[PDB]
């Protein structure tokens, strides 16, 4: 087998305490089944806020505390326990979502991630890895295929804004107090764990819509790209972010390094999920300006030996299978 | 005389209505005074959290309302009032304050600005003009001299995290809604005005404690350097920023584009002062890891013909001035 680096770096995390923030959301909950694998034992915090108990993982080695990271009497319950690692994946989540409700939106993502990294601070960590983001970062005047030098203070949403912001505050720390972050930019995540939702991603609305018989709203023309990257590659890049000591101080690019037009894609689903009724076409949402993104994958390959092993195709087959296994638990959660 | 747009372009402000919170400090009073005497009806919003009432220039034409950019009420109570032009001046300040209390750092300096211009929002505004730091977008990868194309993202103090957040917020505000605003990036602004203490900046602290005849301790090998810009000239740059078209929605240094070094400023200052007691040299501030910092002026020429007027030494001289004709109020008002 050729994934020596894959399992024996890993298993670096046998016996060690990870808190992972956000753990019960769609790269919380696959993160946190890897690292139970692995033998760690998990602290999740999550407030529910967009996610389900259900979709926690069963290992005996995962606790649950249900809570919010700017509740200090939380956050004193878990640091205590002494963490060697955290990963920060709590997030107000995402674009439109922050347009209507800004100040949410700064309150969780920036004074969130503010106290999370004082606590990590008190206690001193192995490692701080935060779940950024490509569009956050990347703006109008960035390059295709984008690359991490070359970021932009010009965004199109306050979820950008504070996605940023999480950045520069994990620089901060690791600048003044040494502390070693890691800042991952995640592009546009999908597989398993992501319930359908109002303000949630395409790939599991269509999921929902397509099997319900529901025509696919396309809210463009269908030529817009994005990145998609299956979250079984986000997780194990995550994983080697904990342990590469060459990933510390530094902001990485986690995606596919290929674009697929969202037409595409919308035929996909369709023909997975057998929908009769096909697409229809909407105006583009008000503040999504950047209707291409594409990302530069090499720093990640260079510092992390990544390379995605989930093709476009397989990545949607495995979400698929997800709700067809839990379309009932899916149905009921669900809420538009 | 030269000064035709200096005294033309301005006259633009008279009978308009100008919000400026942070008015009663350093900035603030001098920027208040110049657009009340050219017919401004203008609002100040500030906490005198690090502020004198005494401070705010006597014209009929001003208004002082006493309370917080937090607070939606008094929010309201101004904004009712429609102003035509916000200058956002109110910030918690600055580099040590925002070490010793992140949180509240941004909660002032994040929420309150995200509040301001989502009332600026509600009403319209013919410019929104913010005061941004070259300390807070300038990192140890920028070049010298700092270039407005040339950001970081890695910085040292949660203040200068905070000053580039509401840039983001600005652009954000502008790139969705339209907005007109400037982002303005002074440079260690000084003059009458700034009131001496703990959380202050040098110069005043330094004019303090050489008026008690007292070492001016320099932290660092006063080699160090800075670029120090006369308040008056920073006034001139914004009061061209709400005017010009060409400002709109761009960032721009105010600086002087030279760059002094502390021994220096100390000097001068104890000559000014006939202070017998020199300087005693201390460690450097552990947050302080920019210890050059000069910018470049060229776009603030090629968009506001913008040009500092006053020298350094002028500069100090005015300040000396200041201090002495209000010593008692300085003596009794400064806290360390
Ligand atoms: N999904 C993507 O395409 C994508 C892209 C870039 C970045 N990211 C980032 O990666 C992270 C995880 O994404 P995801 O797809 O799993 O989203 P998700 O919503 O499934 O996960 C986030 C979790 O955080 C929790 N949470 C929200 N507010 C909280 C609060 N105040 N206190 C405690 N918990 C809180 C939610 O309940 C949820 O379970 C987020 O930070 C997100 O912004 C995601
Ligand atoms: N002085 C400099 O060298 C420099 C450099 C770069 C940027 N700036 C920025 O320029 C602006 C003005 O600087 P300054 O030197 O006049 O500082 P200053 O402290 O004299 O002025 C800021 C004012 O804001 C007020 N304020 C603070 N918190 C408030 C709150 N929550 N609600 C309402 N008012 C509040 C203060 O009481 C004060 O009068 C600030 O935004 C500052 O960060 C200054
Ligand atoms: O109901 C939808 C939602 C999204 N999209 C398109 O799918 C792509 C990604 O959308 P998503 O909201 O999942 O992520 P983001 O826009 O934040 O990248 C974008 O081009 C959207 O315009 C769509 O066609 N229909
Ligand atoms: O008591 C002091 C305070 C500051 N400085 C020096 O003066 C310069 C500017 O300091 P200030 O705090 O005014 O502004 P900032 O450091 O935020 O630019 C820096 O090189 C400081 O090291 C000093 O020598 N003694």
């Amino acid at each position: 087998h050729p994934f020596t680096m894959i399992m024996d770096e890993f298993r670096a995390y046998d016996g060690k305490c990870v808190l992972v923030t956000g753990g019960a959301g769609c790269v919380g909950s696959n993160l946190t089944g890897n690292l139970a694998k692995a033998g760690a034992n998990v602290i999740i915090l999550d407030n529910l806020s967009s996610s389900y108990e259900w979709n926690i993982p069963e290992y005996e080695n995962i606790e649950f505390v249900k809570g919010d990271i700017l509740d200090d009497e939380v956050l004193k319950r878990v640091f205590k326990e002494r963490p060697d690692y955290v990963f920060h994946l709590a997030a107000h989540f995402a674009n439109q979502n922050s347009v209507d409700n800004p100040e949410k939106d700064l309150l969780v993502n920036g004074l969130g991630i503010l106290k999370v990294l004082e606590y990590a601070q008190l206690v001193g960590v192995e490692r701080f890895v935060y779940s950024s983001s490509g569009c956050g970062v990347y703006g109008l005047d960035s390059k295709i295929p984008f690359e991490e030098h070359d970021i932009s203070i010009s965004l199109h949403t306050p979820y950008q804004v504070t996605k940023l912001l999480g950045e520069l505050y994990t620089n901060y720390f690791h600048n003044l107090y040494e502390m070693p972050i890691v800042n991952a930019r995640f592009f546009n995540v999908f597989g398993p764990g992501e319930v359908p939702g109002k303000y949630r991603n395409v790939i599991p609305n269509f999921f929902y819509w397509a099997m319900n018989q529901q025509p696919l709203p396309i809210t463009g023309d269908g030529s817009e790209t994005r990145d998609w990257t299956f979250v079984e590659d986000i997780v194990r890049g995550l994983m080697a972010m904990g342990v590469r000591r060459e990933a510390i101080g530094e902001a990485i690019n986690l995606g596919s390094g290929t674009e697929h037009q969202v037409i595409e894609m919308a035929g996909i689903i369709n023909e997975l999920t057998e929908n009769p009724a096909g697409v229809v076409y909407r105006p583009r949402r008000d503040w999504d300006a950047k209707t291409r993104l594409l990302s530069s994958i090499d720093k990640a390959r260079r510092l992390l030996d990544y390379e995605p092993q989930v093709s476009f195709r397989e990545g949607l087959e495995r979400t698929h299978r997800w709700f067809t296994e839990n379309w009932e638990l899916i149905r009921k959660s669900a809420e538009f």
